[PDB]
C-alpha cells in the first residue's frame, strides 16, 4: 500500500482540485463573443496564420430553456477573421488560471514557499495544468471539449499532427484516475526548472516526492503488470506538455504582436508589459486572499 | 398590352426596386434570443423556425430554438421576429408611396389600406425569397429555417409552397402587390368606389400580361389560381391577426408600429401618419 504521508498528500491534492475545479463551469459569465503592408509586417500575419491553422473550434452555448447557440468560424480570408474567437477564449483561458492560481494557494507545500517562488512556479505552470483539466472534459468520439454548457468543437491525421490536441488524445487514452491527474499537476506545477526560480532544491524534493507518490499509487492500484510503464507514460506526457507551453507562448505573443487581446492577467503570466512582483501586481494580489 | 398597362407595369416595378432591399443589408440593431395558453401553443407549434446568421467574414451564428416545455420559451425568437416584420412593413409604407395612384388618395384611406395589407404585401414579399426544397426564407445574411404533411395543414405554411411552385415572375408578384393594396372592402376606406375602380385595372392588367407571356399549359387558369391566392391570402391575413392579438394579451412583444397596424382615424396612428407625410 501507499505510506501514510502519501495518503495525506494525495488527500490534500483531491480537497485542493474538489474546491478549485468548476467542473461545470457554472461561474464562468460575462465572457466575450464573436460578435454578429511591409515586408516583414506581412511576413508576422503569414506566421500567425501558421499558428491558428490546425487550433480552429466551434462553439455552442446551451441555454437553461432548451436552446442552443452555435458559432462556426470563418474560414481564413486574410486579416481579422481569424482572431474572432480570441477574446472570448483569453477569458475562458483567464478564468481557468484563476482555479489554477486557487488550487495552488490551498496546497501547503506550496503555500509553505517564498511568495517570489510561487509567482515563478504558477508562471511555469498556468497554462500546463489549464490543459490537465481540459483534459478530463474532453471528449475524443466527438473531439469536443465539454465546459458546461460551453462545448468546444473542432473541425484526423492531419489533427493528430499538432502536438496540442495529439496531447489531449493521448492522454485521454490511458484513462486516468482523478488521483492520477491531480498528482500530474502538482508533478507539473513543482517544476525545479522554471524561469526565476530560487529554491531550486526544496521545488526538486517536493517535485520527486508528488511523482513517487504517483508511482506508488500505480503500483498499489492497478493490475500489474498490465500497466508496467504507466508512470512512465505519464512522465512522458508532462515532458511533452512543457513543450507545448513553450510552442504555446511563443505563438501568443506573436498573436498579442500584431493583434492585442490578452487579459490583464495572461499578460502578467506571459510577459507581456523592476522586481517579480512589481510586475506581476495582480498574480501578486489574487495570491494573497 | 396598352400603353397604360406598360407604364403601370413599370412604375410598379420600379417602385419594388426602389423599396425592396432584397439583401436586408439595412436591418440591424434587431433584438435576438438571449444567449387560453393551450391556444396560443397550438398556435406557434407549426410555425417554428431556426435562425442562422452569417457575419460578413464568413462566420455563422445559428440558434436552435427550445422544444416546448410549457413556459415562456415558446416565444424566444418573437422580438426578433417583431423587428423583422417592422423593417418589412417600412419597406411595405414606402412601396405604396411612391405609387402615384395611392399618394393621391387622402391620408385616411391611405392608413386603412396600410393596416389592411401590411401583413400580405410583407408575406407576398417573403415568398420571393423563400426556398422551397429547405424550407428556409433566405433574407440575405439572415435565414429563417422551417424545424410535411404535418406541416401543409398550417395555411400560412401551405400558402407559400403552393405560390412557389406557380413559379411567377417579378411583375405578377408585384401586380399581387397593387392588387393586395387597393382593396376597396377595408375596414375604415371611405373612397370604396375610388379603390375599387384601382384594383380592377391592376387585375386587368395581370391577366393581359399573363396572355402576352406565358403560352405554356403549364400556366393554363394561372391568372385565377393568382386570384384565389389572394382570397386564401387575406383568410390567413385574418387569422395571423387573431394569433398575434392572443399571443399579445399573455406576452407583449409587438413594436409601436406593429400595434398601430394590428389594433392594438390619423390621431390614432401617429406613426404611419408621420411616415406618409415624408418624402421619397
Ligand atoms: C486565446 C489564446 C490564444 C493563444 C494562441 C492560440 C494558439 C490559440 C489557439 C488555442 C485553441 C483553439 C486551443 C484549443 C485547445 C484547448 C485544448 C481547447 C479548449 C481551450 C479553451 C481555452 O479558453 C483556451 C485554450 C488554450 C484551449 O485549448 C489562449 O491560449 O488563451
Ligand atoms: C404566427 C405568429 C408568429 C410566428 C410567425 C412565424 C414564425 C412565421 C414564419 C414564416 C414567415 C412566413 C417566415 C419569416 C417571418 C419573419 C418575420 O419577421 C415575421 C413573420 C410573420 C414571418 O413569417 C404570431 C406572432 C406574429 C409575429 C411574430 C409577427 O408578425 O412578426
Amino acid at each position: 500500500g501507499l505510506t501514510e504521508e502519501q495518503r495525506m498528500m494525495i488527500r490534500e491534492l483531491m480537497d485542493a482540485q474538489m474546491k478549485t475545479f468548476d467542473t461545470t463551469f457554472s461561474h464562468f459569465k460575462n465572457f466575450r463573443l464573436p460578435g454578429v503592408p511591409s515586408r516583414e509586417e506581412a511576413a508576422k500575419w503569414s506566421q500567425v496564420r501558421k499558428d491558428l491553422c490546425s487550433l480552429k473550434v466551434s462553439l455552442q452555448l446551451r441555454g437553461e430553456d432548451g436552446s442552443v447557440w452555435n458559432y462556426k468560424p470563418p474560414a481564413d480570408s486574410g486579416g481579422k477573421e481569424i482572431f474572432s474567437l480570441l477574446p472570448h477564449m483569453a477569458d475562458m483561458s483567464t478564468y481557468m488560471f484563476k482555479g489554477i492560481i486557487s488550487f495552488a494557494k490551498v496546497i501547503s507545500y506550496f503555500r509553505d514557499l517564498p511568495i517570489e517562488d510561487q509567482i515563478s512556479l504558477l508562471k511555469g505552470a498556468a497554462f500546463e495544468l489549464c490543459q490537465l483539466r481540459f483534459n478530463t472534459v474532453f471528449n475524443a468520439e466527438t473531439g469536443t471539449w465539454e465546459c458546461g454548457r460551453l462545448s468546444y468543437c473542432l473541425e484526423f491525421q492531419q489533427l493528430l499532427l499538432e502536438p496540442m490536441l495529439k496531447f489531449h488524445y493521448m492522454l485521454k487514452k490511458l484513462q486516468l484516475h482523478e488521483e492520477e491527474y491531480v498528482l500530474m499537476q502538482a508533478i507539473s506545477l513543482f517544476s525545479p526548472d522554471r524561469p526565476g526560480v530560487l529554491q531550486h532544491r526544496v521545488v526538486d524534493q517536493l517535485q520527486e516526492q508528488f511523482a513517487i507518490t504517483l508511482k506508488s499509487y500505480i503500483e498499489c492500484n492497478r493490475p500489474q503488470p498490465a500497466h508496467r510503464f504507466l508512470f512512465l507514460k505519464i512522465m512522458a506526457m508532462l515532458t511533452e506538455l512543457r513543450s507545448i507551453n513553450a510552442q504555446h507562448t511563443q505563438r501568443l505573443l506573436r498573436i498579442q504582436d500584431i493583434h492585442p487581446f490578452a487579459t490583464p492577467l495572461m499578460q502578467e503570466l506571459f510577459g507581456i508589459t523592476s522586481s517579480l512582483t512589481e510586475r506581476h501586481k495582480i498574480l501578486h494580489r489574487l495570491l494573497q486572499e
